[PDB]
């Protein structure tokens, strides 16, 4: 069966506008979380966010930007970064054997609001002709495929917080089936009050730390109280191994494992049992995991179910564990690819990022190695978990490529 | 490589609430299009729709319905039908080797409107806790996976008008990779003024036939003027052939071909060139395509590009062609699965449904066999095309299974 590698990466996240900024933040344990004036103005109880410190409309031509909400815009910038990082020629980017699988958890709640307000006040003719590509569920794939002249597969996968992890897993599968040699995979998520409001309405967000935003996201801490919403974009170049080697590609790592399962249990709370199956499926034929980047959103139930699953899968002398969401917040549709990137940077640069803001460690973490300080060491294999509403689970396992 | 068959079908469309009704409508060339008072009351120029003549709240319990917009609800009812058609008990339905791949072009524009209106008037605390599963891009997969206790793969694919065709294709791929034995595949779409309005704003919808709704959708007619919007749900049970045979399953057909390509050209208009590649990729060695169910939305440019592609693929030896959208309207995220089902019924029952409302045939169709009256005959192989915004193309090819 064909082997699959990561050959390029691009990112916009709360902790950096490109890989070099992200890498610096990960090593420092620097929070990307700030107070949100927007959320406060709209009367939301959660008033913190992992905001993106970039204005995409400054970096993209009107001809492309007219079709995009921020999810597509962040992903577009990420794809530009990844293509440059990969050293791909134009003939490789626009090629029958080169595709895109990239999605969003939402799409553009902001443009829905704008279009509806505009139509009610000013009439359908003043809405303009660009709202369908901004708001449709395939916005991220559609808005990138067209200007990058993608000729291979082109669609979005959605699965709430697992979205961009399944995008990467599907890419791997396309390559293993022999259908594509390269697939650009990832996702994007806009950050706007109207989407956030729906999570606030269900009680999912942190509300007790608005006065101290950098302390609000605190995975595994006894006083955690929900997630901090974020967004952004991420793209990785997923490529068949021989194709990568023949062109002298940079190889960050090999995707040696992909798990996708379903709990069949509750719409909002994880079962634990589905995650066990998902991890095990991703670990089939994998010798040893050095580090796990957990889904770890800073929720009371969620954090515990995942730790129980990890303990059951690994037993004693577990891998090192950290939740980068304590720094970044929850990037929703972009979380899977952000955390694959974070994990791959850890793999490539030889460090583990700290799990920050743990003042009192939950008892469910007993007998696990929760990393709370930067740890510099060679890693051979990493694992990243993503679990979404609807009981949907994705796990990716990435190993160093070492000439064998 | 593993062979894949269709063993169950379920559908809610403008031309029927189940397969028996839909079959009758196809044979009669019966329009599912009516006047929309809702669209008129909101000041839209297009005032016709392929509405769904069903009350989902009559048929779904509050416990499931609370999480659903109409896209999930129509898909849920379709899944119930397909499961019965396939003869499956809760044991095969809830199984590690049984999954779901099902999506929507939008998600729930309606619930976005409701949540925002409620929040502005009454505050976030009165919005209630169910809005994220209703509105998120994975609503269809998530709202079905939980109550049916799905344990295998669980995600949504999105690609605008191609959405549910890629869902089917991906299911086939999961089976070919050996990951699943059964995958429930399909899609859903709500029909609501706020979504429709965004298409009306870009000039895509039929506006000249509001007085005579059954004449508005008229693919290949010289006086066509845009599509008629619709929605609904569809699901198929996609199953590994040996698994189907071992349990004595009724088999409707074998999926012998799946194409997925991208134009890389224009966000809204098809290139023609992508569709050529897509058709050919789906023609996995087949002797002869007998019939093509075209994407055929009743637009001036779209109808012509597809015909030119068909001419490029087949030369002088064209299959019989019809556009069922002239009867049904354009079901968006549900169009792919609806038309796979229509095409499979034609294959299974031995007929070709007419392409209705052609008073003056476009000059681009000269020397093609456009079917305008019910044609009763044995078919061996059928093809269904779905092309979406963002230049995304899917084709499915389905062949009769007769013991070889």
């Amino acid at each position: 069966m064909k082997r699959v590698v990561i050959t390029g990466m691009g990112i916009i996240s709360s902790i950096g506008n490109n890989v070099e900024e992200v890498l610096a933040s990960l090593k420092a344990g620097k929070s990307g979380i700030t107070a949100s004036e927007q959320f406060k103005e709209h009367g939301l109880r959660s008033q913190v966010w992992g905001d993106l410190k970039i204005n995409p409309e400054e970096h993209i031509d009107r001809k492309q930007m007219r079709f995009m909400g921020d999810a597509a815009a962040y992903a577009y910038l990420s794809l530009e970064q990844a293509i440059a990082d990969a050293g791909l020629t134009p003939e490789q980017v626009s090629n029958d054997r080169t595709g895109i699988v990239a999605g969003s958890g939402g799409a553009s709640s902001e443009n829905q609001v704008i279009a509806v307000d505009t139509q009610r006040e000013k009439g359908v003719k003043r809405v303009g002709p660009y709202m369908v590509p901004r708001t449709m569920s395939s916005t991220v794939s559609a808005c990138l495929a067209t200007p990058f002249k993608i000729r291979g597969v082109n669609y979005s996968i959605s699965s709430a917080c697992a979205t961009s992890a399944h995008c990467i897993g599907n890419a791997v599968e396309l390559i293993q089936l022999g259908k594509q040699d390269i697939v650009f995979a990832g996702g994007g998520e806009e950050l706007y009050w109207s989407q956030t409001m729906m999570f606030d309405a269900m009680g999912a967000l942190s509300t007790k730390y608005n006065e101290t935003p950098e302390k609000a996201s605190r995975t595994y801490d006894a006083d955690r109280d929900g997630f901090v919403i974020s967004g952004g974009g991420g793209m990785v170049v997923v490529e068949e191994l021989e194709h990568a080697l023949a062109r002298g590609a940079k190889i960050y790592g090999e995707i040696v494992g992909y798990g996708a399962t379903s709990d069949g249990y509750d719409m909002v709370a994880p079962s634990g049992e589905g995650a066990i199956r998902c991890m095990k499926m991703a670990m089939q034929g994998v010798d040893k995991i050095d580090y796990i980047n957990t889904h770890g959103t800073s929720t009371p139930v969620g954090d515990v179910k995942e730790l129980g699953a990890i303990q059951e899968v690994f037993g004693g002398n577990s891998p090192a564990i950290s939740a980068t969401k304590a720094m970044t917040g929850h990037a929703l549709g972009a979380a899977g690819v952000h955390e694959a990137i974070y994990s791959t940077l850890m793999l490539h640069h030889g460090f583990i990022a700290p799990s920050i803001n743990i003042d009192t460690l939950d008892e469910a973490a007993q007998g696990l190695d929760i990393v709370t300080e930067l740890r510099e060491q060679e890693l051979t294999t990493v694992m990243s978990n993503s679990f979404g509403f609807g009981g949907t689970n994705a796990t990716l396992v990435i190993k160093k490529y070492q000439g064998l």
